[PDB]
C-alpha cells in the first residue's frame, strides 16, 4: 500500500555557502540542529536588511526494509525562493518557486543497505524568482512540511508537478442534476506489463455510498497511463456554500487485476456549485446573489516567520471563520494544505494567487519561472471545490510607475508586462476551465489605460482613500468612477484597510496617528458600502493579521499593523466590528477597550475624567456600567455605540448589558485608569509622573514601562502645558527606544513649556528626537526659570537623525511656576516628550 | 552652584576587547549607537552560555563654558561587573561591583577649548568580584544612569565610595522625643583657602521649618572638613511607618562667608522610627507589633535584562505596594536610588545586600572587593529610613556542601567562610551602628553547627519544603524546631516559592509540573504560617518576578518563574491572593482565572464539562455566575473559594460579586471553552483536533500555537486513551520546540495508544524525545508496522524534540497504536489525532 510520513525532524543546518555539503561523508556535527519547518530570517523582526542567499540542509534516511520494492517520492511543501536537492552526493533536481510544492521520485539515488544523506541547497537571493519587489519578507528556508511517500511500482502519478497526480470537476452543475468527471494519471515504474483494476468510489455528504466506477487498465513498462471516467450524473446534488459546505468523497483506488491486491489509494473531495460575476448586479453563488465577506491573510508569525505548524494554520482558519468571514483572498502567494482543507471542510470561498508583484524585470527566466508557478499552483489546488478565481499580480504597475516617468523608459516595461499578462492568462485558462481569473490593481486608472483590466475575467481594487491621501468618501467616489466607466468589469475590493497600534489612543484620530480608534472610523466607513453597494461583489480586508514587511518603518517598524488581529492573533476591538456585522446566528456584544486596557487622564479637582467606550455588537440596544453605575442604553447604529464615561476609580470594572432572541446578552473587564491632576499642589504631587506625548494628540502607553503619556495641551494659568510651536510627525524608525511613537511626533519651534507648581526640588525628563534630516541643523539652548541647563543642545550632531535623546535634570524651583524656554541657535527648537517628578 | 543632569544619551558601544579604545581620535563610526541604560546581555534570554567577557563604551563630552570654573563630577550609577573610565585616553579610575556606584572627579583631564572623549571599558567576566556564582545572570554593562555634576570649588564631598558625602541618623527615637544628628565633608579644590558657612535646614512632614543650624568654617586649599552637627532635639516627632511614611526634609547649605553666596547645596530625608527583633515575639517598630509582609526582587525585565528606566522601578515598587506588602528584600544586590526614594515616601521597609553566595572561593582579591562593596552599598544608602538590615551573605554553604564531602576538604573553605563572614561584619557595624545586620541561610542546620549563625543579628531562612522535595508542613516543622533550638536567633523566612508557568494546570497539582495551581498551593498553604506565627518575625516571597537566570532550564529555560507578576509585570492570579490577604483598607474580589483563559475539557455526550474557577478575596461570602446562571454562594476560608463550573459554550462570562463594609463588589472576565468529546463519531470528528499532553496530569495551552493539549487519560471502552506504562519527567531544556513542557512529561514503557473512531483516513502526530541520558523500538497501527526500528537518541539525540506525523487508514472501528521495544524502552510524549476523510 501507500505509506506517507514526514520528515521534518533530526535535521541539522549551516547559513551560508559550503563547498561539499552534498557530500555524503560530509562531517556536520558543528552545524545547527533544527526541525522543520524552519526559516533563517527570523532576523527580519528586527532587522530590515535581513540576510538573502544561500541556505543548507542535512538529514540522514535509513530507509525500512518493508521498503526495499516500493518507489519512494521525496516532497518539499514549500523553499523560498529555491531548492536543490542532493541524494548521496548526487543532484536529483531542483525547484525555483517559494510557495508551491515540489516532488522526485528518488527511487534510483537511495540504497537500502547503508544509510543515506538529503542534502538541500536553498536559496533566497535569486531574482528570476518572483517575487523580486512586494511589501512583504522573503523569508528563505523550508518552512512546511517535508514528506516521503512510499507505493508500489504500480501507483498514481506523483511527479507531475508535485501535485496528487488526480484532477476532479463537476463539468454541469444545476439544482436539478450535476456531473462529474474523474481524472488522473497511473505510473508503472516496473520493468514488465501491468494489468490493473482502477475503482472510483464516490460517497454523499452524508457517507454513505452513491457510486463505484471500475476500469481495467493495461499499462507497458514505464507507461504513465491517463483516465478520464465520468460518473453517473448526481441528481438533486446537495450545492456547497461556505455556509453549508456538503462534501462529497471520491475514492480512487487501485488493484492488481489479477490478484484484486490494493496497491495504491488516493482520497479526495468533489463538491458541487455554480458561480457568476456581474458587472452590475455582483456575485452569485448557486443562482443567488451573495456578497463577498472577504479577508485576506499573510502566513507569518512573529517571531517566527512562515514557520507554522499545521494547527497554526488551523487556528488562523477558525478565527476568521468564527468572524464571519465567507471569502478569504489567499495573498500574495499559495499557503498551506492545512488552510485549504479548511476552506473546502468548514466552508470558505478561496481566491488563490501567485506574487508577481509591482513591476516585470527584464531578468531572464522570470517569465518562465513565473508560468510554472502558475501551473503548480492549479494543479497542485485543483481539487479544493472552495477555490473559484486564480490570480497571477497584484499592482504590476506601482513600481514601473514610480521608477519610469518618460514616454521611452516606459514603453518596453509596459510591453514585458503586457506580454506576461496575456502569456499567464492563457496558461491558467488551458490549466483551468472550471475557475474565474482575476487581477488585482492599485488605485490608478492606468491599469484600464494600459490594457491590463482588458485580461482577466473580474478585477480588483487596492483602496486606501483616508489612510495614505484622499478623504474616506473618495472610496466610494473611486468605486463609482468605475463602474460608470467600465460597467462589465465585475469588481472586488481585493485591498482596503488602515495602520493601527495598541500603545495610541486619541479623542480626535487622525490618519496616521495609528491610533486604534482611526483604523476603527476608516473600517466603520468603508464595510456599509461593501455591503449596500449591489455592484461590489465583495471585499477583502487587508490585513488579517499584523504581518511581516522587513521595509516598513512607521508606529511599529519591522510590521506592516492593519491587522484585524495582532501578530500572536490575539484579536483587536475591531475585530469584533466585523463579527457583529457579519454573524448573525449568535449574540456578538463586545466592550470595545481590550485595545485600550491602560487609561490615563488630566483630572480637573476630583471631577471624573471623561474617555470614550465604544461597543461592538449586533443587539439594537445596549447598557453600559463602571462600577455598578449605569450610563444608560443606547441604540445601536452599524453594530457600535459609544458611551462618554466618567473615570475615577483606579480599577474600574465595565459591564454591558442586551437583549438578542429574547435572551441577556453580557460583557465586562477590568481596566486601568490613573489620574493625572490638572493643577499641581504639594498633595497631588507625591507620586506623581507627570508624562506627556509632546507634539502628538494620541495618549501613547509604553508596552515596556506600562506608563501613559498624554497628549500634549497648551499653558493655562494654574496647570501646565506647552508655549508656541506646531506639531510635527515623522515616520521613520527611530533608533535606541521601544517607544517609537512618543518620540516620531514633537511640538516644532517650541518656545516653552510651563507647570505652574510650588517650590520644592524636581526631577525634569526631556525627550529629543530631530526628524528633519532636511536640514540649517537645529542647536538652542535650554533654561529653566532663568538657570541655562543646556547652552548648545543639538541632538543630530551628538546623536544623528532618527535616534532618541533622553536627558535627566534635577532643578531647584524658588518660585511657584517651572518654565522651560527655548533659545534658538540654529534651525528649530523641538521637543518630543516631557516628563516631570518632585523630588524634594 | 550645583548642576546635576544626565549623560545617557549619544554612545558607541563595542562588545569585546579592542586596540586603542579610549583614544580620543579613535574611529568608532561603524560602533553600534546605544542610548543607556545598556546591556550586551540580552542573549541571556534565550542562550544559556551568554557572552561574559569585555565591552566599551564612547561618548563625547562637549562642556558648557559656565562650567570652565567648576569641579566635574562623574558618576556611573551602576557597571556590570567592573569598569575602567578614560577621558581623552587617560586612565581616570576604575570600580569593581555591579551593583554600587562609583564616582570620580575628572576636572584635571577635561579641556573646554576642544570636545573631550569619555570611553568606558566594562567587563562582567572577572571572577574576583561578587558574585562569582548564584541563581541569576551576572547582566554586563552600564545598566544605570551616568550623570555629570558641577559644583564650586566649595562643595560636599561627592568622591567618598560615591555616595553623597552626607550621613544623617537618629540616635534617640522615642514617642517624646528623638534627637538628630547630621554629618558630612567639605572639600576646597580652590588653589587657596575660603571661609563659609554652613547651614542645616529641617523641616516637618507639613513642609514648615522646624530648626535652623549654622557653624562657620575655614578650609585651607585642598582641604577636606568633616563635620558632625548635632540638632536640637524634636519633640512629640511624626514616627514613620510604611503606612505613615512621615518623613522630615535637611536641606544642607554652603554660603561663602563673606558674600555669602551659596555655593553648593545638598538635600536629604531623614525620619524618626525604632525597631527590635524578639526571638520570641517577633517584629517591633515604634515600640508596637508588626508583621513584616515582604517580597523579594530581582531587578531585570525580558528581554531588555536590567536596562530599565526609572519608571519601570517605579512601576515595580506600586505593584509591590498596591499588593499590600510592607517589606521588601532588596536582594541579592543593590539596587536602584529610584526604588529606594520609593521605600521611603510610599513606605516600605528594606532589606538590602551584596551578592556574595554559594561559596567563599580562593579567588585572590575577592574578599577585599567584597568588603569595598560592602562599604559601598552602606554608605551610598546610609540616609534611606526604609532601610532597617543590611546583608552580604546569602546560602554561603550550599555550593560548598556540594562541591566538598569530606571533614578534611571542609576544614579550609569553612575557615575561609566564617573569616570572610566576620570580617565583613565587622566592616558593617563600623559602617552604620544604627541598623541590623541579617544574613540568609538555606535550609540545613549546618549554617548552625558551623557557627554561621552566631555572627550577625537576625537570620534568614530561605526555605522550599513543598517545592524541593519534603512536604509542605514541612515549612511550619522546620521553623519550630529552629525555635526550639536556637530561641534567641530571631528568625525571618527570607525566600519561600513555587514555580508556576502560565501553559500549565491540573486538576492534582502536584510539585514541578509548574501548574499556576500548584503554586497557588504551596503558597495558601505558607501565608497563614506566617500571619499566624508569632515567632516568625515575617517573611519576603521570593520572587516578586519571573527573571532571568540564564543556567535555569525546568519549564520556562533561562526564566525562575517563581514570580507573582510574570516578566512583563502582568500579575499572576495568586498576587491577588496576597492582596486578599494583605490590604483590609479596600474591597479585593478576583476571580482567578486571568492565569486560565483558554480552557477545554473531555465531553461526555453534551454534558458539561466541571473545571474549577478559583476566587481571591477578602469578602467572606462570594457568588459566581457563568453566562449569567448563578453557581451558589459560598464562604471563604483563607481569601479564596473554589467553584466546580459546568463549561459549556466556547466564550463563557464569568461573574462574582459579594458585600463588603456595606457596598456591592463586582469582578468578570471572558475566557474561551473547548470541548473534546469522549466518544468519537464521524459528527464530531468534523473540525476536530484532538491534541493529548501524553505522560501528564497537566493540560498544557502552546502559548505559541494556542492548542490546548489535554491530560492524558487511560483508554476506555467506546473512547481513548492510553495502553501500559508510568509517567515520566524531564527538567532539562528541549531543543526545537517552543512547547518545552509538552515534551518533558512522557508515558515510559508504553504498551499502545488506542481511539475507538470510524473507517476512514486519520492524521495522526507522533511526539518524542528521550529523556533518559539506547531505546529502540517498532511502531505499528492496527497491524500494520509504521514504523520498523524508531530511535529518537539515535535520529535526533537526547532532549530533542521530535514531531513526526502519518496518514492512516482505518478499515476498522478503531486506531490501535502498539510498541513493540527491541532495546531500551518504549515512549511517547504526545500524540494529536484529526480525521481527514
Ligand atoms: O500598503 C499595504 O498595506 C499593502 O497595500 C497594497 O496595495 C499591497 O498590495 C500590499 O501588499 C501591501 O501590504
Ligand atoms: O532556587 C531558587 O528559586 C532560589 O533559591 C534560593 O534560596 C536562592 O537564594 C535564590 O537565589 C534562588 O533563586
Ligand atoms: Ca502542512
Ligand atoms: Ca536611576
Ligand atoms: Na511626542
Ligand atoms: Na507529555
Amino acid at each position: 500500500q501507500r505509506q506517507t510520513q514526514t520528515i521534518n525532524d533530526s535535521w541539522k543546518f549551516l547559513k551560508g555557502e559550503c563547498t561539499a555539503a552534498a557530500d555524503s561523508a560530509f562531517d556536520d556535527s558543528k552545524w545547527t540542529s533544527i526541525h522543520l519547518p524552519h526559516t533563517w530570517n527570523t532576523d527580519a523582526y528586527t532587522e530590515k536588511d535581513y540576510y538573502r542567499g544561500t541556505g543548507w540542509y542535512r538529514r540522514q534516511l535509513t530507509l525500512p526494509q518493508g521498503w526495499k520494492e516500493k518507489q519512494i517520492i521525496l516532497r518539499l511543501d514549500a523553499a523560498g525562493k529555491s531548492a536543490t536537492i542532493y541524494i548521496n552526493g548526487k543532484n536529483v533536481g531542483e525547484h525555483a518557486g517559494g510557495y508551491t510544492a515540489c516532488s522526485f521520485n528518488i527511487t534510483p539515488f537511495l540504497s537500502f543497505d547503508t544509510p543515506n544523506t538529503l542534502a538541500v541547497c536553498v536559496d533566497n537571493a535569486r531574482q528570476d524568482i518572483a517575487p523580486i519587489s512586494g511589501d512583504f519578507t522573503f523569508f528563505g528556508g523550508i518552512y512546511r512540511d517535508v514528506w516521503l511517500t512510499a507505493v508500489p511500482n504500480q501507483h498514481f502519478n506523483l511527479t507531475n508537478h508535485g501535485s496528487d497526480g488526480l484532477f476532479i470537476s463537476t463539468p454541469q452543475v444545476s439544482e436539478e442534476q450535476a456531473t462529474l468527471s474523474i481524472r488522473g494519471e497511473v505510473k508503472n515504474d516496473a520493468p514488465e506489463k501491468a494489468t490493473l483494476e482502477l475503482t472510483h468510489t464516490i460517497y454523499r455528504p452524508d457517507g454513505t455510498l452513491l457510486q463505484t466506477l471500475k476500469k481495467n487498465i493495461q499499462l507497458k513498462a514505464g507507461e504513465t497511463y491517463a483516465f478520464s471516467n465520468e460518473a453517473t450524473p448526481v441528481l438533486k446534488p446537495e450545492l456547497w456554500t461556505p455556509e453549508t459546505p456538503r462534501l462529497y468523497r471520491v475514492e480512487t483506488t487501485l488493484r492488481n487485476r489479477k490478484t484484486k491486491t490494493l496497491l495504491d489509494q488516493s482520497n479526495h473531495y468533489t463538491a458541487f456549485r455554480w458561480f457568476r460575476f456581474d458587472g452590475d448586479e455582483g456575485f452569485f453563488l448557486n443562482g443567488k446573489p451573495y456578497k463577498l465577506r472577504g479577508i485576506c491573510r499573510h502566513q507569518d508569525q512573529k517571531p517566527i516567520g512562515p514557520a507554522l505548524t499545521d494547527e497554526m494554520h488551523r487556528r488562523d482558519f477558525l478565527l476568521m471563520k468564527e468572524m464571519g468571514a465567507n471569502f478569504i483572498r489567499i495573498s500574495h502567494y499559495p499557503q498551506d494544505d492545512a488552510l485549504l482543507e479548511m476552506c473546502d471542510k468548514l466552508g470558505m470561498l478561496a481566491w488563490e494567487e501567485i506574487p508577481i508583484i509591482d513591476i516585470v524585470p527584464n531578468t531572464p527566466g522570470y517569465g518562465d519561472n513565473c508560468e510554472r508557478n502558475l501551473r503548480e499552483m492549479i494543479r497542485q489546488h485543483y481539487n479544493h471545490p472552495s477555490i473559484i478565481t486564480w490570480g497571477y499580480m497584484n499592482e504590476i504597475l506601482l513600481v514601473t510607475q514610480r521608477k519610469y516617468k518618460t514616454e521611452a523608459e516606459l514603453k518596453p516595461v509596459l510591453e514585458r508586462t503586457l506580454a506576461l499578462a496575456n502569456r499567464l492568462e492563457r496558461v491558467l485558462k488551458e490549466e483551468d476551465s472550471t475557475r474565474i481569473s482575476t487581477m488585482a490593481f492599485h488605485g490608478s486608472n492606468s491599469y484600464n489605460e494600459t490594457g491590463l483590466s482588458k485580461i482577466t475575467d473580474i478585477v480588483g481594487w487596492n483602496l486606501y482613500q483616508g489612510w495614505y491621501g484622499g478623504d474616506l468618501t473618495g472610496f466610494e467616489k473611486f468605486l463609482a468612477q468605475q463602474h460608470q466607466n467600465h460597467p462589465t468589469h465585475p469588481m472586488i475590493v481585493s485591498e482596503y484597510g488602515a495602520g493601527s497600534d495598541k500603545r495610541l489612543h486619541s479623542l480626535h484620530p487622525r490618519a496616521f496617528d495609528f491610533s486604534i480608534e482611526y483604523q476603527q472610523k476608516y473600517l466603520e466607513h468603508y464595510l456599509p458600502v461593501l455591503e449596500d453597494t449591489p455592484y461590489i461583489c465583495g471585499g477583502t480586508h487587508w490585513n488579517f493579521i499584523d504581518f511581516s514587511s522587513a521595509l516598513r518603518d512607521e508606529s511599529m517598524p519591522r510590521i506592516n499593523n492593519k491587522g484585524l488581529v495582532y501578530a500572536d492573533r490575539t484579536p483587536k476591538d475591531v475585530y469584533h466590528y466585523y463579527q457583529a456585522a457579519w454573524r448573525k446566528d449568535i449574540p456578538v456584544l463586545h466592550i470595545a477597550s481590550r485595545d485600550w486596557t491602560d487609561r490615563a487622564g488630566v483630572q480637573q479637582g476630583n471631577a471624573p475624567v471623561y474617555l470614550p467606550v465604544k461597543i461592538y455588537t449586533n443587539l439594537s440596544e445596549v447598557e453600559l456600567f463602571i462600577d455598578g453605575i449605569s450610563l444608560g442604553k443606547q441604540k445601536t447604529e452599524n453594530y457600535t455605540a459609544t458611551f462618554e464615561v466618567p473615570f475615577s476609580n483606579r480599577n474600574p470594572f465595565l459591564f454591558a448589558q442586551g437583549n438578542y432572541q429574547g435572551k441577556t446578552v453580557q460583557d465586562g473587564l477590568r481596566i486601568n485608569f490613573t489620574p493625572i491632576p490638572a493643577c499641581l499642589d504639594a498633595n497631588n504631587l507625591k507620586g506623581l509622573e507627570l508624562a506627556v506625548n509632546v507634539g502628538s494628540q494620541c495618549f501613547f502607553t509604553s508596552d515596556e514601562s506600562q506608563l501613559t503619556w498624554l497628549p500634549d495641551q497648551p499653558y493655562a494659568a494654574g496647570s501646565w502645558g506647552y508655549i508656541g510651536g506646531k506639531e510635527g510627525t515623522a515616520q521613520t524608525e527611530i533608533q535606541n527606544t521601544a517607544d517609537g511613537p512618543l518620540f516620531q511626533t514633537l511640538r516644532n519651534e517650541i518656545e516653552g513649556y510651563r507647570f505652574d507648581a510650588p517650590q520644592g526640588v524636581y526631577e525634569i525628563e526631556l525627550l529629543f528626537t530631530d526628524i528633519f534630516r532636511r536640514n540649517r541643523e537645529s542647536t538652542f539652548g535650554i533654561s529653566i526659570n532663568g538657570e541655562v541647563v543646556e547652552e548648545s543642545l543639538s541632538p543630530c550632531k551628538e546623536s544623528g537623525y532618527f535616534r532618541a535623546l533622553r536627558k535627566k535634570y534635577y532643578i531647584t524651583n524658588d518660585k511657584e511656576y517651572i518654565d522651560i524656554r527655548f533659545h534658538s541657535t540654529s534651525g528649530t527648537c523641538f521637543l518630543n516628550g516631557i516628563k516631570l517628578r518632585n523630588i524634594y
